[PDB]
């Protein structure tokens, strides 16, 4: 039989099988309840009447009973599965707090009664996606961005850096922006039409000084948006100042460096023998990777850092979006893998602090 392949992010989970190259339900990570509980879609259209929850804060888990409410919809509403029959892969944020890996351990087999389970770190599944096991992944969803360097399949913890600034903000942003173009989207309804705005239009520009010069001498860049309703708008450089705030934190008044900068301040981090394999192999991952142009702009700005004979390679795989789901499912399914598990026999012995020598 087949092992589950489980993704919890701050903005949407996505979940199925072992072996399938895309998972087979992707929802919202929001829990509703009275002002008895709503999860996934059914919460947000319903959110007139409900108090909306959000479990998970930049990756890591702040709430667990509404944590086991989102496992029990995966389970019971979405697969539509028995846990008690299927070992379950996991994925956690890089630095998870130790206590976090315990209690995750502990609800997957004393609540659910799952036979084996196993967790691993969301960006090493995604290098293992792109058929590497060395290399150094941006990951950027909705609501952090990671830079973690990865060498021989272990991540090197002294070396991984946290921006809390992702597409979650980005989507306000861009809100703010238009208002100062005549347009009001404010209500919360409204936020999730800017948010595909956001998604079928925005563009990271090369150079950012000549692409506002560009904009301002003629109307070539602009482009079209039909609302609901039948009216049409009208977006400039809009297009371009929103991806812009990945590159410079300042235009959300954060004292931060970009997310350029932060993938070079982790390799500087590293061993000097380890850091040409990692300027040849970084590798992009999450939601909000998916811009057109980030890769070039990516490429141009870390060159610029680092010494001049560097050989850089900025990789952008096409499913991007879901390379964390397919890593595990990848994993799940390898024969060599069936002995890494963890069993429910192991855990009755041991409790939930086998975690860490298991899942190392
Ligand atoms: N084509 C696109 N262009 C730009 N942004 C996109 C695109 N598609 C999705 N996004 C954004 O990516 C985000 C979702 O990405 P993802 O599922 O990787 O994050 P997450 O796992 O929910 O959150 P996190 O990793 O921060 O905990 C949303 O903010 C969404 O608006
Ligand atoms: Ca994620």
């Amino acid at each position: 039989v087949a092992a589950l392949v489980v993704d919890n992010g701050s903005g949407m989970c996505k979940a199925g099988f072992a072996g399938d190259d895309a998972p087979r339900a992707v929802f919202p990570s929001i829990v509703g309840r009275p002002r008895d509980s709503y999860v996934g879609d059914e919460a947000q259209s319903k959110r007139g009447i409900l108090t909306l929850k959000y479990p998970i804060e930049h990756g890591i888990v702040t709430n667990w009973d509404d944590m086991e409410k989102i496992w029990h919809h995966t389970f019971y509403n979405e697969l539509r599965v028995a846990p008690e029959e299927h070992p379950v892969l996991l994925t956690e944020a890089p630095l998870n707090p130790k206590a976090n890996r315990e209690k995750m351990t502990q609800i997957m087999f004393e609540t659910f009664n799952t036979p084996a389970m196993y967790v691993a770190i969301q960006a090493v599944l995604s290098l293992y996606a792109s058929g590497r096991t060395t290399g150094i992944v941006l990951d950027s969803g909705d609501g952090v961005s990671h830079t973690v360097p990865i060498y021989e399949g272990y991540a090197l913890p002294h070396a991984i850096l946290r921006l809390d600034l992702a597409g979650r903000d980005l989507t306000d942003y861009l809100m703010k922006i238009l208002t100062e173009r005549g347009y009001s989207f404010t209500t919360t309804e409204e936020r999730e039409i800017v948010r595909d705005i956001k998604e079928k239009l925005c563009y990271v520009a090369l150079d950012f000084e000549q692409e506002m010069a560009t904009a301002a001498s003629s109307s070539s860049l602009e482009k079209s948006y039909e609302l609901k309703d039948g009216q049409v708008i009208t977006i400039g450089n809009e297009r371009f100042r929103c991806p812009e705030a990945l590159f410079q934190p300042s235009f959300l008044g954060m004292e931060a460096c970009g997310i350029h900068e932060t993938t070079y301040n982790s390799i500087m981090k590293c061993d000097v023998d380890i850091r040409k394999d990692l300027y040849a192999n970084t590798v992009l991952s999450g939601g909000t990777t998916m811009y057109p142009g980030i890769a070039d702009r990516m490429q141009k700005e870390i060159t610029a850092l680092a010494p001049s004979t560097m050989k850089i390679k900025i990789i952008a795989p096409p499913e991007r979006k879901y390379s964390v789901w397919i890593g595990g499912s990848i994993l799940a399914s390898l024969s060599t893998f069936q002995q890494m598990w963890i069993s429910k026999q192991e855990y009755d012995e041991s409790g939930p602090s086998i975690v860490h020598r298991k899942c190392f």
